[PDB]
């Protein structure tokens, strides 16, 4: 039953590349077949792919109007990728998909990334006409990142993640609000060494109170998702990097999306030190990542043979870097990502990737009950015509599948397969009087 309760979440990047509301609800009930708990939509990922109705935003003494933001928001998209298949989902769209989710027992949980992974905000900002939103590092300037000194940059996101939050409010429970990979480019992955650096390498021209001001703005976003009754994510790679507790503390009600070890020159925080300053954890492994297109062996990191290799020997339990520690999680998110949105989108590497994360840990997705409920659908009615013994044995192969415990897994799934061919084999048996 712990194992069960578990959240199984399959992520999307929609926010590098678009996705349709009908390959959307097509993934949901990929995702309900399989025994998952919940979709994990990034909207803002790079580029920004969702349009609330009234996008008005109050920042900076002003109102920036809705038609502008939508303008500005739409353009900064297409300057990251202009995507022949479609711009942004809309508020009746994506209203109805979390309606869709939420009728078949899935929620649906929505990333706005910031300050980082952020490219079609900042192009929306200029185009709306702030001035010098990004950061730059010694002169290279970043096109995913906000520069956390511009005040009015940053009052800009702010507001905009709030009017989202709002918009999430009692109809989701958990709002990601991204927080990866700081200035990634601009700094070749060593953003969150930079916004650090300072600190313990003064008059070098390091970011002053780079990292405390990373700090701020994280609890910032927590403050204003908690406002709405939404539980905000992040994931882990920038919450106390390097095991540095030095500069501040986040909020403890972020839940972290570990999703990264870290590598060579990136040292992040052990899930174990993140348990222990009170977070929860959602398991990202990075060892389930899928890059589309990247779609076997040699295509490239996260390719789909990778990928699959990485669900047959990391385990849903398995976190990244434990210290040897025992961490418990919430759940457990395989994630597909769209790295070169202009590839193929294909359902079926997708919906395998999605099978073997559930048969992997077949114990912790909940069994498919919709069989046997069409089964019971499909029992003619009225026995009166049929005999005794033959009537008999319908009415106890329809007991046995009313009497099927309604929280199976996935690893259980041959008893209620079983009773469906006992009643089927007994409907085919009844004989006329
Ligand atoms: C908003 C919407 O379309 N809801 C439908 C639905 N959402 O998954 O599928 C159900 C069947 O599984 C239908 O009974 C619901 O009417
Ligand atoms: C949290 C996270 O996964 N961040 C990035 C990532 N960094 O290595 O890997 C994915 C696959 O390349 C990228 O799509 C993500 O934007
Ligand atoms: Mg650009
Ligand atoms: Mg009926």
């Amino acid at each position: 039953n712990e194992k069960l309760a578990k959240k199984k979440i399959v992520s999307i990047d929609a926010g590098r590349k678009y996705f349709s509301p009908e390959q959307l609800k097509e993934i949901i009930d990929k995702a309900k077949h399989y025994g998952y708990t919940d979709l994990h939509l990034l909207v803002g990922n790079d580029g920004l792919r969702f349009m609330l109705d009234d996008m008005s935003i109050t920042a900076n003494g002003k109102t920036y109007a809705s038609d502008d933001v939508k303008r500005a928001i739409e353009k900064g998209t297409n300057d990251y990728y202009n995507d022949p298949n479609g711009n942004h989902l809309t508020e009746s769209q994506m209203t109805d998909l979390i309606n869709y989710a939420k009728d078949k027992g899935i929620g649906l949980i929505p990333t706005v990334n910031s300050p980082g992974h952020m490219d079609a905000i900042l192009n929306a900002m200029k185009e709306l006409g702030i001035q010098n939103p990004n950061f730059s590092y010694f002169g290279k300037k970043s096109a995913r990142t906000v520069d956390l000194d511009n005040e009015q940059a940053v009052a800009f996101t702010k507001a905009l993640i709030d009017k989202y939050a709002a918009y999430f409010a009692k109809k989701t429970e958990i709002f990601n609000i991204g927080l990866d990979e700081y200035a990634n480019d601009a700094t070749d992955a060593k953003g969150w060494s930079v916004l650090q650096a300072d600190k313990y390498y003064p008059n070098e021209g390091y970011p002053v109170k780079g990292y405390e001001k990373f700090i701020a703005y994280a609890n910032d976003l927590a403050r204003i998702v908690k406002s709405h009754g939404l539980k905000p994510m992040a994931f882990n790679d920038g919450i106390y990097y390097n095991s540095d507790t030095s500069f501040g503390s986040f909020d403890k009600d972020i839940i972290v999306s570990m999703w990264t070890g870290g590598w060579g020159g990136y040292d992040v925080a052990s899930s174990k030190l993140l348990a222990e300053k009170g977070h929860q954890i959602l398991n990202t492994n990075d060892a389930w990542y899928y890059v589309l297109g990247r779609n076997a062996d040699g295509q490239g990191w996260y390719n789909l043979d990778q990928g699959l290799n990485g669900i047959k020997n990391t385990p849903i339990t398995s976190v990244p870097k434990t210290e040897g520690a025992d961490i418990p999680i919430i759940g457990g998110m395989v994630a597909a990502w769209a790295d070169t949105p202009s590839a193929r989108y294909s359902p079926s590497r997708l919906f395998k990737l999605m099978r073997h994360f559930a048969n992997a840990n077949a114990e912790y997705f909940a069994a498919d009950y919709e069989s046997a409920e069409q089964a019971l659908n499909e029992v003619p009615k009225d026995l009166n015509r049929y005999t005794a013994e033959s009537v008999t044995a319908v009415k106890e192969a329809e007991k046995a599948i009313r009497s099927l415990d309604s929280n199976l897994s996935r690893a259980q799934q041959d008893t209620i397969d079983q009773a469906i061919a006992k009643l089927q084999e007994t409907v085919n048996n009844l004989t006329l009087t």
